[PDB]
């Protein structure tokens, strides 16, 4: 059992779980050193400009659960307030009770209220997450290109 | 391509990988920052009793690819000088490369010098590393045995 609050006070908690979560991920022989201080150089980075919004879902103990991270921005091919998501995570023993679908719709309806046109994340192309954004009503607009170098 | 030396100066980022290796195996439902707690505070207490060795794998750049961490204590049956290997970690992309088991060599050497009578460490009972352990002079002699309450 959960609610879904502010999480502004959870920042630091919600670092840490998507430093531990987003290793696994990583494609480069990084040290675990080198990506720490990467991880935390990117993350205040993205934080420090622009309105955020975070909501976590906690237990009974106000345990932290997961959380959804918004910033309103503007899109930058239609020139519209929109609402960026840049990550949707929730701890691993809690995944199945239906909390990030739970925090995608309370991210929709804040969006909303502040007036975003649309709601905007990446998704990776090898991910099955991408059917399950689909049948929320999200589409591919655009690809994310890479070349290594 | 790499060499091992003594890891006392690696401590902190030793406890860091370990930190992050180890969540996986996890098996209750606790929060990251409980586990994180947590681990700081067993970390520390099994630091705190014995006599300790670290050794590190370094790269090039001395980058830390990998550690073993041994205490020399008594054993509980015999009554003998042993060395107990705490962990043995390589990092995911350095794997393949026999890092681990030039680890666990320089190990037993080192074990050998302190006049230790045994290497004794616990591997997980389905674990493929059991095999691992076996090809290496390593045979199972107990069982640790737990009941759920």
């Amino acid at each position: 059992e959960y609610t879904i609050v502010d999480g502004e006070e959870y920042i630091e908690e919600i670092k840490k779980l998507d430093r531990e979560i987003s290793y696994s991920f990583v494609r480069f022989p990084i040290s675990y050193e080198e990506y720490e201080e990467r991880h935390e150089e990117l993350f205040e980075s993205l934080l420090s400009q622009g309105e955020h919004k975070f909501f976590v879902a906690l237990n009974e103990r106000s345990e932290l659960l997961g959380h959804v991270w918004i910033c309103i921005t503007l899109d930058t091919v239609d020139y519209v307030k929109i609402a960026y998501i840049y990550d949707i995570e929730v701890v691993k023993w809690a995944r199945g009770l239906g909390i990030g679908s739970a925090l995608l719709r309370k991210a929709e309806e804040w969006a909303k209220e502040r007036g975003a046109k649309k709601i905007v994340l990446r998704v990776e192309i090898d991910n099955p997450a991408v059917k399950w954004y689909e049948e929320r009503g999200y589409k591919a607009r655009a690809l994310i290109m890479e070349k290594p170098i």
